């Protein structure tokens, strides 16, 4: 019944004075930490052999307490790091098991900043770099003569500007797929006749820039990083002749310091836990002979632990994922590209691709989105998000203050009352994952009913099967349930590719966090080479449409979309090069996504209660910790602290156990204990922000099987498997300036003042155009990031325009000026865009348009100066876009008719003879006629009715002269539609015709009035309203 | 605030602009955000937040534990939600309370 | 000048109940009750009872 | 109070500041010697903030028909050349107010 089923499997994470010092000697965690912090390894050994140098008594202090970090997290925190936590597998069933063992094993891999080191000084062999393959980075943009790398990696050593001459320009272009590099360096040198070794030390300058990347760098597709690298090497001996020429002489001395590491590694992954300290020292420094470094090594852990949840568990949690939808925002797709699809949509409109990577330029396209970090985006973020605020859940927080519970308990009638609105089915995402605490009294309580599930800390991820996926190889069991559900996995876009992307991280702790592997049918490589396992979708086939509702990726060869996902946790925010970012976040396009519960402005309260829904805790018990801040840091004795802890603890109710959490740390806490009350002290002065909460169980009494200390990762997939939404595949395609066909003006005429300075002054400007041989002119009303102004348009030849039109122009604009009639005025290039015209060949017919109608405006507008003119602008403007309408004449022919934004059903057939009508109806929904017409139909259907000849307006002396300053404009618009439906042709889209005329209106509008949408939207109204009720009064 | 910035900007400090050619569209800065005759065309600047405060907080949650009607205040208090110390440079020359006695 | 403004209680105006604020013998604001949940009942056409 | 008349040619150059440098170190000098073969007497560049962005905004001085006449329209080629090779987005021609009261 859930909109959500979760999976089969699931993973689990879960963890294993001087005096304190020496007593956990006898412990091998001796092991966890001479790997996790070798400094404090090194002084926990000198007090096992005996005190040395004297140390020092703040040193003393200052070493006992990150012991006691290490041990807490040992036997508390699931979070899987070095030796202190792992995961295992796990599944539901319908009997309960909690079979936890003994048998930990570990897996023990090169750092990758450490292996990088090596695979540069491979690199550099120029012997060995032709027995690999090498190919050009993904994301090099062309700039004038130079090639361009924004953003390289740093990672075993900020911008790469190279000049691109032919000959890197020949590499680069070969290497577009990965080629072999010797048989490159050979066809580069014949081609530009040169040295064939010349040229490979070319290739070596070129990969030592990131210019290219060979393929001893590690895919990051899942495999070990240390194992690819002697793989790809042993494809290089194995393919020369003898593996001692294949590679210089210290380079195979490097290769095998590398194979004595791989073998350490499998011998101490024989090991059991405490028992290879041993193995570990031999492994550190033998990994030293390669390079010294200072963490060359990541370890995960297999726990030995068994887990089987019945199915009224996996229930709950389905039951949560959908509560949490519910209340998510009213939003589809990310918040950081909200604003970059409605900027798409104003550049590009929603019938465009544009290749991703040129969107992604700063100079050719909108750049990246506010916020992205590589490079970074100088595009500002919108308005900030307020915290939120709510009625609902004030009181709710109120009552269980004055009934001093710690908990509240919601239901159906409190979720209808978060709600920001009904969410609709079809914007269901594809995947998640929550990361949840499971509590009971007994495995057999549990299997009946009696459990909490409480949703734990940390984010949750928008891919089933992403938590899980640098674990791999760890969990056979998992992995291949895994695999076979992400090769299937859902997609919200009909007929969509679904693609994996991989990139190289910008921090070397969250490259170690990345090796992860595909199982789409597709790899998208970012800044790394192309896969084996994997079938790569090359990034530059790639381009970005739009619709109103969301952006959305294409494969432009094919004209279907694809569906990006990221298998892993690595942060795209604060780790990914920007492409790689884009192809993240618009595979969640079009997906309303869950987040975790949000208190919103009432995150302040010092006291936040639990929520609850069900069986499960959407939000954990909150106490803040600011009373403390004082309490802390003063130089004071150790019941100074703990009386205003004692203080605190009883004025809140806190519990004697609390998890002190921050974004860095979960901290199991008995505050009871007294180093545990220290530990507490010297983390707040540390980390302000810090917060306490209940831990799970602990408020049922529970407290007393370890479910409380264990997270279990559980993936959700959309349950209605089928695709929601078609795709949008409308992929397409696409200069001129100073010199000048055109010279386009912007005049600083602020909105207030620019009817005078149309009546007055741009006459001044078409006298003087003319008169200097200008063909075309027009003018509109434009707004840009410096405010409202005007634009004049002049057509003419080159010499005409800048040497006589533009001095003369100049000099009135100046006085202009003076007598304070426009505050500036500059000259810009014009972008004609004929497309919304019917395209090139209809472009005289535009120009002229534009023309007449800008000549229209300017005549109606002097009339209206007039005292007692009878007619308002809005008169004259409803007037103005019904005679257009009636001048563009009859339509090309449907084939249906089209369905229209106002559920109108658009049909050429429905107004025969009656243009006007037809084209005035494709304007606006019935219903949205504006008040003003409602309450008064009669007028404008007798004021505004071009189809019966215009006959209450041939009364009136204003009502002629209205018309009469439209006949050039009505004539150049007859034309323009005559060989309109000339060059029609029944294939064409129906869209062309409504969209063209549809523009017409809008700048009849624009140039007469305007400056307000709705003010449009009401005006276009009576004319719709009018001629329309005077089509169904004719025949009633 | 941000009008009297945009005139720092485009004036400097070693300048005065006759009244009325300030607040032109044309000829000066214009008409501050807000200005309602004639409306301003300048856009106005982020919003403000509604404040949010720890110390505001804690004197509501108290007050509900213990089911009071009104939570009394003290110089600890306000040393807490001052957000500076007032210069008495910048008191103001008067003001005027309506109050209930 | 720096100018003076009424008691400012921000974000926390959501509250149900705002206790009135007392500086010695001065209220600098009076207590308050917001009344979401009256406002259903009210409109509903029932018995003057109902209400 | 000055403008398309000429005694300043005031250009502003739509190239985004992370590509300046190299605009600056190519692209520039380009310009300054066509000013210069035109008989401009004195150019400059400045790095621009306006609503639109960053920018450069280069000028120069001259005589009015070898400014408008002769320089733009070498200028303005040289300008949607760059513009197809991704150097700027864009230009436009704007006033020049020099401040000497500064």
């Amino acid at each position: 019944d859930s909109p959500f089923r979760a999976w089969d499997v699931f993973m689990v994470r879960t963890p294993v004075h001087l005096s304190l010092l020496r007593a956990a000697c006898e412990d091998g965690l001796m092991e966890a930490v001479e790997l996790a912090s070798p400094s404090l390894a090194g002084l926990l050994a000198r007090v096992a052999r005996g005190d040395t140098g004297g140390l020092k008594d703040k040193r003393l202090r200052r070493a006992a307490l990150a012991l006691l970090r290490y041990d807490i997290r040992m036997r508390t925190r699931p979070t899987p790091f070095g030796l202190f936590a792992g995961v295992s597998g796990g599944r539901f069933d319908t009997s309960a098991k909690w079979l936890a063992g003994t048998g930990h094993r570990t897996r023990t891999r090169a750092d990758m900043e450490w292996l990088l080191s090596a695979v540069h000084r491979l690199e550099r062999d120029r012997v060995l770099l032709a027995g690999v393959t090498v190919q050009a980075h993904q994301t090099l943009t062309v700039r004038g003569d130079r090639i361009v790398l924004d953003c390289p990696s740093a990672l075993g050593k900020s911008t790469v500007s190279a000049r691109r001459s032919p000959v890197v320009a020949e590499i680069l272009g070969a290497a577009r797929r990965p080629v072999l590099a010797g048989r490159l360096a050979q066809s580069v040198a014949q081609r530009f006749e040169l040295p064939a070794d010349r040229v490979t030390g070319l290739l070596a300058d070129m990969a030592a820039q990131e210019l290219l990347i060979t393929a001893l760098r590690p895919p990051l597709d899942g495999d070990d990083p240390l194992q690819h690298v002697l793989d790809v090497v042993a494809a290089a001996e194995a393919r020369a002749g003898s593996p001692a020429e294949a590679m210089s002489s210290e380079s195979a001395a490097l290769v095998a310091a590398l194979r004595e590491v791989d073998a350490r590694c499998h011998a101490y992954d024989r090991t059991a836990v405490g028992q290879g300290r041993r193995e570990l020292a031999e492994l550190i420094q033998s990994t030293r002979r390669v390079h010294p470094h200072d963490t060359p090594l990541h370890v995960d852990l297999r726990i030995d632990l068994e887990v089987r949840l019945p199915e009224v568990v996996r229930t709950e949690i389905e039951r949560a994922a959908e509560a949490l939808w519910r209340l998510s925002p009213p939003r589809r797709g990310m918040r950081a590209l909200r604003r970059y699809h409605e900027a798409f949509l104003e550049r590009y409109g929603a019938d465009r691709a544009v290749p991703l990577l040129e969107l992604l330029d700063d100079t050719r396209g909108l750049g990246p989105p506010a916020g992205y970090k590589w490079p970074p985006s100088e595009t500002p973020a919108g308005p900030q998000e307020e915290p939120r605020r709510s009625a609902a859940l004030a009181r709710l927080v109120a009552k269980a203050a004055r009934r001093g519970e710690r908990e509240i308990v919601i239901d159906e009638e409190t979720i209808a009352e978060l709600a920001y609105d009904e969410a609709a089915p079809a914007d269901l995402p594809n995947s998640l994952e929550l990361g949840v605490h499971v509590v009971a009294p007994s495995l057999d309580e549990l299997s009946a009913g009696t459990f909490r599930v409480v949703l734990a800390p940390g984010p949750g991820s928008h891919h089933a099967g992403a938590t899980l996926g640098r674990f791999t190889g760890l969990l056979p069991d998992v992995d291949a349930e895994s695999a076979a559900r992400q090769a299937g996995r859902p997609l919200h876009i009909q007929d969509a590719v679904a693609a994996d992307v991989a990139f190289i991280p910008r921090s070397g702790r969250a490259a170690n966090l990345a090796h992860t592997p595909s199982y789409s049918g597709r790899r998208i490589s970012v800044g790394l080479p192309d896969s084996g396992r994997a079938q790569e979708i090359p990034l530059d086939e790639l381009g970005v449409g739009a619709n109103l509702e969301r952006l959305c990726l294409v494969h432009l060869p094919t004209g279907r979309e694809v569906v990006p996902a990221l298998p892993n946790m690595v942060s795209a925010f604060a780790q990914a090069p920007n492409p790689a970012r884009l192809l993240f976040e618009l595979g969640l396009e079009g997906q309303r996504l869950w987040e975790p519960w949000d208190w919103g402005a009432l995150s302040e309260m010092p006291f936040l209660p639990g929520v609850r829904y069900g069986r499960t805790l959407l939000a954990a018990p909150l106490w803040r910790m600011d009373q403390l801040r004082g309490p802390a840091d003063d130089s004071g004795p150790a019941a100074d602290w703990d009386a205003a802890l004692d203080r605190w603890r009883a004025e809140w109710n806190v519990p004697r156990r609390v998890l002190a959490v921050s974004m860095d740390q979960r901290l199991l806490l008995d505050l009871d204990d007294a180093w545990h009350r220290v530990l507490l002290r010297d983390e707040l002065r540390r980390t302000p922000e810090l917060i306490a909460q209940q831990v799970a169980g602990d408020e049922e009494g529970w407290l007393d099987f370890p479910g409380h200390l264990a997270e279990i990762v559980v993936p959700l997939e959309r349950r209605d498997r089928h695709a929601a939404r078609p795709p949008h595949i409308r992929a397409t395609v696409s200069p001129t300036g100073a010199g000048g066909p055109w010279l386009y003006l912007r005049l600083r005429v602020p909105r207030r003042n620019q009817d005078d300075f149309l009546r007055d002054q741009v006459p001044v400007l078409v006298r003087a155009g003319i008169e200097h041989g200008a063909d075309r002119w027009f003018f509109i009303r434009y707004s840009d990031t410096a405010g409202q102004h005007l634009r004049v348009r002049f057509r003419g030849e080159r010499e005409k325009l800048w040497a006589g039109l533009l001095p003369e122009i100049g000099a009135r604009l100046v006085e202009w000026q003076r007598q304070g009639l426009l505050a500036g005025h500059e000259l810009g290039q014009y972008d004609p865009e004929y497309e919304r015209y019917g395209g090139d060949a209809l472009a005289e017919f535009t120009e002229t348009a534009f023309q007449h109608d800008s000549a229209a405006a300017i005549s109606l507008l002097r009339l209206t100066r007039r005292a007692g003119f009878r007619y308002t602008l809005d008169e004259v403007t409803a007037i103005s876009a019904a005679a257009l309408a009636d001048a563009f004449g009859p339509p090309a022919p449907v084939v249906e008719p089209v369905p229209l934004v106002g559920g109108l059903q658009w049909a050429p057939d429905l107004f025969d003879g009656d243009p006007a009508a037809a084209w005035m109806s494709s304007t606006g929904g019935r219903r949205e006629l504006p008040p003003d017409y409602r309450r008064d139909p009669a007028r404008w259907q007798k004021l505004i009715d071009p189809t019966g000849g215009w006959p209450l307006l041939r009364a009136d002396e204003d009502g002629c002269q209205v018309l009469a300053a439209l006949e050039s404009r009505d004539e150049a618009v007859r034309r323009f539609g005559t060989a309109y439906r000339e060059a029609f042709r029944p294939t064409d889209s129906p869209s062309t015709q409504l969209r063209l005329v549809g523009s017409l209106l809008h700048m009849t509008c624009n140039r007469l009035i305007g400056g307000s949408a709705e003010r449009e939207r009401s005006v276009l109204g009576l004319a719709r309203g009018a001629v329309q009720d005077n089509l169904n009064r004719r025949r009633h």
